[PDB]
């Protein structure tokens, strides 16, 4: 287990968007599903040059919402460096302008609605790691012990206690059919 410090903008960001009121917190989802869909688009544009879809896991048990992939994934130096240049870059570009994702910097939304976000990530040519945040200023980085998936992302959102309704299958449907209707990947929603 590694702790790191975000970057001073990333830091800034996360706090205004968790100290910031702001009820249109359903956006989270649309951001996500749309970081897998540039993951897959990223396997798929390497292919030309196996099954390539997003599901979406609720969890009334374990309070979580999950929304995998099957993508490019990520490397160590992905989660580490990349990410953190990746948000530099976006951060800057988002603060001199809800339209977070046009800056790159659409995932850290997953913080209107949960109190620590786990990203189990592997790419083809390294291991399977796990980036994990609560934010506070930090985040953790491990090798992942846990179950082999396959190539791909997992973000397992730890909701907050007053965020629950993002695990009712009507909810998670009325989101999807909103903002992410057209994405070029089958999405499928798991029951319970
Ligand atoms: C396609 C273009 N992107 C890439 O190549 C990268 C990449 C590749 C696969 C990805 N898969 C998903 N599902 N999501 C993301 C993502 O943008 N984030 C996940 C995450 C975790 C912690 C903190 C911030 C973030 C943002 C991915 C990013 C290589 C580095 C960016």
């Amino acid at each position: 287990v590694e702790t790191f410090a975000f970057q001073a903008e990333i830091a800034q960001l996360m706090s205004l968007i968790i100290n910031t009121f702001y009820s249109n917190k359903e956006i989270f989802l649309r951001e996500l599903i749309s970081n897998s869909s540039d993951a897959l688009d990223k396997i798929r544009y390497e292919s030309l040059t196996k099954e390539l879809h997003i599901n979406l896991i609720p969890n009334k048990q374990d309070r979580t919402l999950t929304i995998v992939d099957t993508g490019i994934g990520m490397t160590k130096a992905d989660l580490i460096n990349n990410l953190g240049t990746i948000a530099k870059s976006g951060t800057k570009a988002f603060m001199e302008a809800s339209m977070i994702g046009q800056f790159g910097v659409g995932f850290y939304s997953a913080y209107l609605v949960a109190e620590k976000v786990t990203v189990i990530t592997k790419h083809n040519d390294d291991e399977q790691y796990a980036w994990e945040s609560s934010a506070g200023g930090s985040f953790t980085v491990r090798t992942d012990t846990g179950e082999p998936m396959g190539r791909g992302t997992k973000v397992i959102l730890h909701l907050k206690e007053d965020q629950t309704e993002y695990l009712e299958e009507r909810r998670i449907k009325e989101i999807v059919k909103k903002h992410s209707q057209f994405i070029g990947y089958p999405i499928t929603l798991f029951v319970e």
